[PDB]
């Protein structure tokens, strides 16, 4: 099956409506797959166990594959941003909020989505909304960052999950299925241009 | 907002595209799922051909967009290749009567002929199968359109089951797989 892709999930919920399109198996090495033509279509969830992710998630980095999709919930940090909306990201920050410091790179668009800038922080923001965040979410930039070690084109789908205040949890909590649906419904046409018959 | 019907004969056959979407199982074998724009209501009949279709669809409902009938369909030319996802030009029946089919964009196309019974008689027919053509008369009753998506699951020659039987999951799949966008055709 010529064309490899993987796809990475920050935790399950995210993860649910897409490995519901095809009929994945579990392998020997405890991941997702599933093949047919030209095309092997892998998924990893990042954190399926304890508090937070970790390092060795995607260290090593996955080798072999022709791109990767990191697909998940992302919160809104800006007003003008309508919840239940996928966007393909132009670039993700890292951002280390007790210095300042931030690391930037460039992510492939995907064609067809609407584009937006994400910032990856490690604890969530419940801080409001901020002049210059769009989407704000946890995993993008390691992903993005660990795709760079292997010369992996690395591309991402962001549906905004909530606002980011206090307030605005509650609808991410309640909102799991719907938004881990849009998901899937961005993936299925990337997979389906990748189809080589 | 847009409200679309599907029907598939058998479980097997829709098992698939039920995996698509998180839907509401409203009754036996009636399954619904909706967004804001779009409403996408799944029948399965209990039985199979003119009799399940009778059972499940008189009184036909009304009040739908579009009624699209996804099945295997059984190839009576052998340049008709398997696990090829087609959709329907016109539909009739053999054993009388033919009906215009709304194509769904962007899938091969083909003419369906539907039967009474089994048809083995090996290879003027390209596609048959046993409902699309008493679906096709329901909607007309309502004035609604009617598509068809019918994937070749096995030539019509003696035991050209096993295929069927062997490629369930995949050929599930490929009606699934032709699903997903139409929905998407209509958010």
């Amino acid at each position: 099956s010529m064309f490899k892709l993987l796809l990475i999930f920050a935790d399950p919920a995210e993860a649910a409506r897409t490995l519901s399109l095809f009929p994945f198996s579990l392998n020997k090495e405890n991941f997702y797959t599933y093949h047919t033509e030209n095309v092997l279509l892998d998924v990893m969830v990042l954190k399926t166990w304890g508090y937070r992710g970790v390092v060795q998630a995607l260290s090593p980095p996955p080798s072999g594959y022709d791109l990767w999709i990191n697909a998940g919930f992302a919160g809104a940090a800006n007003p003008n941003i309508p919840l239940l909306k996928t966007y393909t990201i132009t670039s993700v920050k890292e951002l280390t909020p007790t210095t300042s410091v931030e690391e930037e790179l460039e992510v492939t668009p995907i064609p067809r989505l609407p584009l937006a800038q994400l910032t990856s922080v490690r604890s969530p923001y419940r801080d409001g909304f901020h002049e210059h965040l769009q989407l704000v979410d946890m995993e993008g930039f390691f992903i993005a960052k660990q795709a760079s070690l292997v010369a992996c084109p690395c591309s991402m789908i962001k549906v905004s999950s909530n606002y980011t205040t206090r307030e605005g949890q509650d609808f991410l909590k309640n909102n799991k299925v719907k938004l881990s649906q849009k998901l899937a419904e961005a993936i299925f046409p990337i997979y389906s241009s990748f189809i080589d018959v």
